[PDB]
């Protein structure tokens, strides 16, 4: 991972959003960059399993966000999944789980789908600031590489917003 600017962080994050989009499971990618430099990917996939991983003994979420690039870059990262009908909520800070995963509400069945919002750790990179150009660059690609799946672009520092969807 490429540590001039969180860029390609986020473009992991981003990556595994597409990845259900590509897989037929989700429709939409919502990426917002906060006015605190802090970046929040939203996809309505299936969202990050809950449930227990057998070897381990913890949720699969919990596992997955522990080995994550994210959690080891960024001080903080707060993941929630609207799964079954609920909202399960769960974080990190310097690295380690702060809140253990739980319900924090409810929602329709149909409503599935994963949040990650991470703040950059500063002190691990050139610069903490996010590269607007290149992110849209990138995402637009994305959209344009995975036909159906509508992305939007929410910025917050620089007051703006876009979407794009490609057809076919
Ligand atoms: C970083 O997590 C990523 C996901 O990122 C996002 N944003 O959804 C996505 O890229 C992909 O997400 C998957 C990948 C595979 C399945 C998948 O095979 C499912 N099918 C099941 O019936 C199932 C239900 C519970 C469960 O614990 C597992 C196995 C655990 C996995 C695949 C982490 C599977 C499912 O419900 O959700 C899935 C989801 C949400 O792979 C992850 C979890 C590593």
């Amino acid at each position: 991972t490429d540590t001039t600017r969180p860029n390609h962080l986020g473009q992991e994050v981003i990556d595994n959003s597409v990845d259900e989009a590509l897989a037929g499971h989700a429709k939409r990618v919502d990426v917002i960059l906060h006015a605190d430099q802090s970046l929040e990917v939203i996809d309505d996939g299936r969202g990050m399993p809950v449930d227990i991983h057998p070897e381990e003994g913890v949720p699969a979420v919990e596992l997955i966000l522990c080995i994550s690039v994210v959690n080891a870059l960024s001080k903080r990262v707060e993941v929630n999944v609207r799964r079954d009908g609920q909202v399960y909520n769960i974080a990190f800070e310097n690295g380690e789980k702060v809140q253990d995963l739980q319900v924090v509400g409810t929602c329709g069945k149909r409503n599935t789908g994963t949040s990650v919002h991470f703040w950059p750790d500063e002190t691990f990179f050139d610069s903490p600031r996010f590269s607007v150009s290149r992110l849209t660059h990138v995402l637009k690609a994305k959209a344009v590489l995975c036909p159906g799946v509508e992305i939007t672009f929410k910025d917050e520092i620089n007051n703006t917003e876009q979407r794009w969807c490609y057809q076919d």
